């Protein structure tokens, strides 16, 4: 089974060249238990940011390019991808841009964060069809006194 | 000797109800380099938002309610806070608006962060006189993948 999660702003915003204007630790917890224990597909951009791998999870990296570091999976196509993963009940795939395109209609599930922030961003979430998703969850919370701004957690199940 | 360390946005405005909308570990990361194994006054707001103790830091409380965390040393005045301290070198006061007021008076030398961001703010840095103070050392940075905004390091001594 397959499963995009990802963080987005106002307008499908995902990402920017400089670092989002934003602090949320609460969305890197939700983050972090809905993948943990998880194998996570990602491209060679979300891993340069990351800078390490994540732990307590199996890291694939989606590139055309050869990878020096050993300690995660290197893979050159979707399959691979995969097929890199096992006999998983669950892949998580996480992004950037690009990688959300290629396997979102291979998805199946959506764990989504829409945070109430308008930016100008270079990369956005890819556009899915609200007729063919069904929210099974969903959850908002203010901005606080360690969370930047307000924002919503959803887990959107294909129809 | 007393000092003060702190980020300012846009007019000194320094604190909100929720939290700074901005992304900016450099600063994180000045911030524990500079205070790192000395003494630290902090409010009971400030306190309240960090929620544990500064580690590698003696964490002091200035506050005229009682506290329950034994974990940190809780003072009522300026005075106590300052011999809780001991002998040391460089005590120093991070905020937030009121103790930074009190202190400012002492203090030696100051540690500013300038970000670039425009915050609408209830609280701010107070307003010392330029001209009592030489600029140290001051570094500018812009923007970047992890840094949401660009902002400028300054270190001033007092004339
Ligand atoms: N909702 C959501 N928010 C994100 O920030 C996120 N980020 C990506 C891609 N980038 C990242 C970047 C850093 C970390 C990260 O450090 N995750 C840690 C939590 C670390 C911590 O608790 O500080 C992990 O171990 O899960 C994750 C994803 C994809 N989906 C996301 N999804
Ligand atoms: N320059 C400056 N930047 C700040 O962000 C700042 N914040 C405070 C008060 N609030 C805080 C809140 C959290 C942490 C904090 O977590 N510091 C950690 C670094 C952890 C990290 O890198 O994530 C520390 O170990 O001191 C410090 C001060 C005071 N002076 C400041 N001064």
């Amino acid at each position: 089974m397959i499963s995009l999660i990802a963080a987005l702003a106002v307008d499908r915003v995902i990402g920017m060249e400089n670092a989002m204007p934003w602090n949320l630790p609460a969305d890197l917890a939700w983050f972090k238990r809905n993948t943990l224990d998880k194998p996570v597909i990602m491209g060679r951009h979300t891993w340069e940011s990351i800078g390490r791998p994540l732990p307590g999870r199996k890291n694939i990296i989606l590139s055309s390019q050869p990878g020096t570091d050993d300690r995660v999976t290197w893979v050159k196509s979707v399959d691979e991808a995969i097929a890199a993963c096992g006999d998983v009940p669950e892949i998580m795939v996480i992004g950037g841009g690009r990688v959300y395109e290629q396997f979102l209609p291979k998805a199946q599930k959506l764990y989504l964060t829409h945070i109430d922030a308008e930016v100008e961003g270079d990369t956005h979430f890819p556009d899915y069809e609200p007729d063919d998703w069904e929210s099974v969850f969903s959850e908002f919370h203010d901005a606080d006194a360690q969370n930047s701004h307000s924002y919503c957690f959803e887990i959107l199940e294909r129809r």
